[PDB]
């Protein structure tokens, strides 16, 4: 009934989307939502639009797209936004569903605790 | 004697930048580190040269450079290294310090953790 996206810049190299392929399978893992998909936003498949009617093509009604970025970017205050028709302006139309877009990442401790791992090359 | 500079993307909206610097405090709090300086790639003050050179200006002998970015992106393996003259190829030129680059942050599971709070409004 619920559907959660994971969605992420994407690049040119693969590594952004290995990214999110393992994400996806750890959060698989806890066995905590009913559908979970991924979409890229740039150079990449799967796109956002095409995550965002894949999880419909399940029987979501509630979709959270939750934006794996660190910072607030241009990205996921104008670009994802509108992908997701939440805002007026290759578009996606949803029927009767709802998307419900969360917050990114941010200064979260358990960020600094992986940065300072990350230092001492662990 | 070991110095460790934060490293971020930077961009032309703020959010960017304030997350590395509230990151620095999160890091300068937990008293591990003598010396701790941020810089971000593009847009933003300070750069990462400046980082680096006003860590060696306190007495650095040892450079730890943490990319706080999710991915390997060019960014993290063409124009960083680049930046600390660790590739050969506005440099910045060191005297008998050594330069220590870290790993991106990557598909760790407090990430996880961090997504499935950020799923649920948390
Ligand atoms: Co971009
Ligand atoms: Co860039």
């Amino acid at each position: 009934m619920e559907a959660l996206v994971l969605v992420g810049h994407g690049s040119r190299l693969p590594y952004s989307k290995e990214l999110l392929v393992k994400l996806a399978e750890k959060v698989k893992e806890r066995n905590l939502f009913p559908i979970v998909e991924i979409g890229l936003m740039e150079f990449s498949e799967p796109t956002i639009p095409q995550a965002v009617k894949k999880a419909i093509e399940q029987g979501a009604k509630r979709i959270i797209v939750v934006p794996v970025f660190l910072a607030h970017g241009i990205h996921t205050t104008r670009d994802i936004p509108r992908l997701l028709g939440l805002i007026e302006d290759k578009l996606e139309i949803p029927e009767d569903v709802e998307i419900i877009y969360r917050e990114p990442i941010g200064a979260d401790d358990r960020i600094v605790d992986i940065i300072i791992d990350r230092a001492f090359g662990r």
